[PDB]
């Protein structure tokens, strides 16, 4: 019923789960399964490149933050509402938001803490849905954000 949070939940998890564990998962979308295909795809594209153009602070941020448990893991929300959600929103800064949770979901998965990935994705799902609707609604949702960074096909 609530679908932006239900599709934003889908996308994020799976993007965590496939950057933590290094495979695609086979199982259809739920509902806009097209849409949400197409935004993962655009993450993968787009959350790659961001881990590794801010490899240096993405590494000293995760070292700062000393994430060794689930303990560890239920604190970030509260940094993820200081850094992400008190400041501008654009489409950058909401991939970078989702990029370091990725950075941290492989972290989780080298630690032998795959467990907490998917805790980990349902706080980054309710800090972006949860403070950011009326933006995302107004930037048209997945719909938006696969628009705003489809590349065209090069001619020849
Ligand atoms: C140009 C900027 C990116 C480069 C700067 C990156 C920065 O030095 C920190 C390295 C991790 C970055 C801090 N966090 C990371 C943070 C804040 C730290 C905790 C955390 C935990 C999870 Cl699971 C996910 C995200 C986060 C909040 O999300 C961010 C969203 C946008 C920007 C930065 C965010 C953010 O600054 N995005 S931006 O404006 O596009």
């Amino acid at each position: 019923e609530d679908e932006l949070y239900r599709q934003s939940l889908e996308i994020i998890s799976r993007y965590l789960r496939e950057q933590a564990t290094g495979a695609k998962d086979t199982k259809p979308m739920g509902r806009s399964g097209a849409t949400s295909r197409k935004a993962l795809e655009t993450l993968r594209r787009v959350g790659d490149g961001v881990q590794r153009n801010h490899e240096t602070a993405f590494q000293g941020m995760l070292r700062k933050l000393d994430i060794k448990n689930e303990d560890d893991v239920k604190s970030l929300s509260r940094v993820m509402i200081h850094v992400f959600s008190d400041g501008v929103t654009n489409w950058g800064r909401i991939v970078t938001l989702i990029s370091f949770g990725a950075f941290v979901a492989k972290h989780l998965k080298t630690i032998n803490q795959e467990s907490c990935i998917e805790p980990l994705a349902e706080s980054i799902t309710d800090v972006l849905v949860r403070t950011k609707r009326d933006w995302l609604v107004k930037q048209r949702g997945w719909d938006g954000f696969v628009e705003f960074f489809h590349v065209e096909d090069l001619e020849g």
